[PDB]
């Protein structure tokens, strides 16, 4: 559906490699088209890696979900200043909106980034280029596979400590599809490649 | 006073620079020597930067507070393999042991790390070499200190956007002691090192 509402701006600023935004993304989208999101719409970070279309004054753009505005209600988002600006007259200050969550946003393949200080006795996933919103993310323990705990800031985390070797993860989408990555290495910071996709290139 | 107990040994491994254990502390001692601590006496991170001086079997070693042990009790001690192994024999497992805080530890001057990803939309500072428990750290606005609120990580974080300008902050001690420290620069990562310290050096 789509909602109708309004933007104010703010900046993350250039940032850093580390965390960028409540959902403490890897980078500030090299576009810079980012948003803040309310607290009800950040969804304990589940919006996290999502895209927004939104409609202003100027025309439409594409910005994608990285933090948590706390002061804004369900409706109010808080624009990059360079989302603002394309969309809107910058000193307006406020500008009217309206919006939508993309479904299945054209992207690049899956990676996956393990937490800084991450181990076997506790580590944290961060599941880049789903696109949408990522339901389970599960690490193989034999026959079973264990559920990684969401946390509020873009991770996934370990609730018990596991193997000491490669891992392999189920990542499952809000529609109910499934990537399998294999051969994940214990390697903090570094951002894994993968080949897979839950969706094919259009 | 002093607390009886028993420790079982874990390790953060090499680390890195960003975030080593639950308190967010820039490196893994050089000495390998630390602990993580039972949530009662983590206290929500007021233990970070804190030291055990922690009597066993083999000795007493000291060990910096460095993280949080969910699964513990009040009393036993999640000791690094370095320091269980000073104190016992490391393939115990377990060992007995009796431990306290050490009051005004021998250290370095007080030190300021601004968090990655900090602006002046929103910022946490980490406090480091206190010694002791900080009650409050405080940012200058004008002839009033804004509070800044501690956070279960190590850092404490901005309520709302701040002033820019250089930062001058005021810490706490958990003795009433305060440190003022001016001139401090929004410099996301570094670790800001101060002439101040809450006791002399002996
Ligand atoms: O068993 C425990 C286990 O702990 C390990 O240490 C972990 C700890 O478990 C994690 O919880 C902790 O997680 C923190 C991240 O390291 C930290 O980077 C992240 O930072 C957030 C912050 O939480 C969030 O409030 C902040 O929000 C602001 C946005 O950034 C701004 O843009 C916006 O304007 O305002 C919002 C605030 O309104 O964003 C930053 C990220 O950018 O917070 C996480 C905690 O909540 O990390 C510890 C280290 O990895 C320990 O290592 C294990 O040994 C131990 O077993």
């Amino acid at each position: 559906m789509t909602t109708h509402g309004r933007a104010t701006h703010y900046s993350l600023g250039q940032g850093n490699t580390i965390a960028n935004g409540n959902c403490s993304m890897p980078a500030v989208p090299a576009d810079r088209m980012y948003v803040a999101v309310s607290s009800p719409e950040y969804s304990g970070a589940a919006a996290c890696g999502t895209f927004l279309d939104v409609t202003g004054p100027k025309g439409t753009v594409r910005v994608q979900v990285a933090d948590q505005c706390h002061g804004c209600e369900v409706g109010h988002l808080d624009l990059s200043e360079e989302a603002f600006r394309a969309l809107g007259d910058f000193n307006a200050g406020i500008i009217p909106i309206s919006y939508v969550t993309v479904r299945d946003p054209a992207g690049p393949t899956v990676a996956i980034r393990v937490k800084e200080g991450s181990s076997r006795w506790w580590a944290g996933l961060q599941v880049l280029n789903a696109g949408n919103r990522i339901d389970r993310v599960e690490i193989q323990a034999g026959r079973q596979w264990l559920p990684l705990t969401r946390t509020d800031y873009g991770y996934w985390v370990t609730p018990s400590p596991i193997q000491d070797g490669p891992l392999t993860v189920k990542v499952t989408d809000q529609y109910g599809r499934a990537v399998v990555l294999p051969g994940l290495r214990m390697a903090p910071g570094e951002i894994q490649r993968t080949a897979s996709r839950f969706y094919p290139v259009h």
